Order: C-alpha cells, then structure tokens, then sequence
C-alpha cells in the first residue's frame, strides 16, 4: 500500500504545516502537524478542556463505531518550545492520504497549553518519530508510520515541504519525480529516539563550504535551523545589520537586507537553502526588524534540521530495519 497527502503552511511564514487526517468511522477530518520529532499522534477532542479550545476541530470519539478506549492508559508530552498537552487514549481507524492503520493510538488531549489554545489552524499532532519516544503509559504505543510499515510496498515515508506553498508527505514510496538529481543517503543513529544524523558541513553564501561533523535531528515540527553558534554567528556576520537580540530571543536584522543562501552537506552532496527562506518577517507587525530563520541551537542541548533546511530538500526517511535518511535538492 502507499499513501499521498498534501501539506499546507498555516500561515504566510511557514510557521507549520497542517496535512488532513481522516479519524474514526465515519472520518472526522483533523488538520494535524506532522512531526517526526516527536512520536505521539494527539487531538483535540470533545474531552478538551473547553476553556481551552479555540476554534479547532474536535475528534469525538462517541461518534466513531471504531473507537475504542484504552482502559487505563494515560498520556503526556513536553515539546521543545514549552508547550504541552495531556489526556487519555483511543483506539481507532486513522487514514492519511488513502493509506489507513487500523488499531491506531489517537491520544486524545484533556488539557493542552496555552500556545495549543492560541492556534486554531491546528487541530493536533501526529509524530513520525521513532515509537520509543511514545508517551502513552503504563504501555507505549506505536506511531502511524510503525503501524503501516509493514503493509507499505517500501517502509519510507519522505516530506516534500513548500516555501511558501503546499507540498506532500508520501508513504510507502518515492516520486522520482519530485526532485533534482539524486538522492544521497546518510546514516542514522536512533538512540536518541529521533531521526539523528550527521551533516558534513557548511556555507554561508557564495562562500567555500567547509567540512566539520554536525550532528543533528531532521524535525519537521520544528519551524527554524538550529545549529551550532560558531556557524550561525559566522552565517549571521555576512548580513548588514544583523546581531543576536537577547530581548527579542535570536538573531535580527533589517528587513531590508538581501539574505545569503546556507549550503548544509549530506555527505558529499550539498543542500542549498535561498536567502528569502531565512526570512521570518517583522519582530512585531510594523517593525523595519525582520527575525532571522537560522538561530543558535546553545542551549536546546541538540542541533535541529527543522523546516527551514527541509523545505530546501526533497527528504526521505527510510524506515527499513536499518534506519536511514535521504536528501535531494528539488
């Protein structure tokens, strides 16, 4: 089997995008954030605290002949960014893109935080991860991706983001079509529970690339490329302008400025990412300061690959027995 869906930025900047999932019977269509750094697959739901629902699609599960509860089962998750989210735990029919899992853990949300809340674009998460990270207690469940494996003409699954435009999560096969040149595979360590891997370097610009090891994580759940602060100061020295602002949390620079492309390695290929995908716009509507989309991984205890550097790659994340990940340029 494979399946083919479309994913959508929710808003101008790319913030994240939203792919339709079909839940339950008959469907319920959720708008969920696919994240392969993470590996829960959570709603929003007619158990959601209502105070602190706002504008998205619930799941009900009363309303679905093939939910089934969990008895017991728990589950609760702290992402990077200090958000989270708790509730309890289903079972039930879960379709992307014409492929669909039977059995599938939908984690249904009685509490979430406040930048949940705040976003009414996105009705829940579905991680893509590997299963170890799962949250579910006292047993931990399996990721979509783990659960249609199996059943997948090739057990893949590659994201094709957009700049600014929609693109296409596929499982069970790769377009040939979607990309330039070739593919170049690197390996990937999966101790950490994520899609780790190991960049063999960078430029800034026109620049000379440069080869150092930098490991990191492809995270399509995350919205910039956090690297390590030697490269992003040395990235952030080639615009006019630009410096780090403790008070606004990153690099800035003048919205005027025309941004350099970043040349990261996968092995000995190269993945250019434009200057304007840098760009993350206003600090504040009306500033002439725009926030900058390569920022300093100090701090976050790992590098992150997020959907700045992806959305420049045609990706695929191979889930044969031994894990590994693709790039090509598109």
């Amino acid at each position: 089997s494979t399946g083919s869906a479309t994913t959508t930025p929710i808003d101008s900047l790319d913030d994240a995008y939203i792919t339709p999932v079909q839940i339950g019977t008959p469907a319920q269509t959720l708008n969920l954030d696919f994240d392969t750094g993470s590996s829960d697959l959570w709603v929003f739901s007619s158990e959601t605290t209502a105070s602190e629902v706002d504008g998205q699609t619930i799941y009900t599960p009363s309303k679905s002949t093939t939910a089934k509860l969990l008895s017991g089962a728990t589950w609760s998750i702290s992402y990077g960014d200090g958000s989270s989210s708790s509730g309890d735990v289903y079972t039930d029919t879960v379709s992307v893109g014409g492929l669909t899992v039977t059995g599938q853990a939908v984690e249904s949300a009685k509490k979430v935080s406040s930048s949940f809340t705040e976003d009414s674009t996105i009705d829940g998460l579905l991680g893509l991860a590997f299963s170890t990270l799962n949250t579910v207690s006292p047993t931990q469940q399996k990721t979509f991706f783990d659960n249609a494996k199996a059943s997948l003409d090739s057990p893949v699954f590659t994201a094709d983001l957009g700049y600014h435009a929609p693109g296409t999560y596929n499982f069970g096969f790769i377009d040939t079509t979607a990309y330039t040149g070739s593919i170049t595979y690197t390996a990937v360590s999966t101790k950490q529970g994520f899609w780790e891997w190991t960049s063999t370097g960078y430029a800034v610009g026109s620049g000379t690339f440069k080869s150092t090891s930098i490991d990191g994580i492809a995270d399509t759940g995350t919205t910039l490329l956090y690297l390590p602060a030697t490269v992003v100061s040395a990235y952030w020295a080639q615009v006019s302008g630009a410096k780090s602002s403790s008070s606004v949390g990153g690099y800035v620079f003048p919205c005027s400025a025309t941004l350099p492309s970043f040349t990261f390695g996968v092995g000995s290929a190269r993945i250019v990412i434009p200057g304007d995908y840098i760009d993350f716009g206003p600090i504040s509507t009306g500033s002439s300061s725009c926030f900058g989309g390569i920022q300093s991984s100090a701090g976050i205890g790992i590098n992150i690959f997020g959907d700045v550097a992806l959305k420049a790659a045609f990706v695929v994340f191979n889930g044969a027995t031994t894990p590994t990940l693709g790039f090509a340029s598109k």
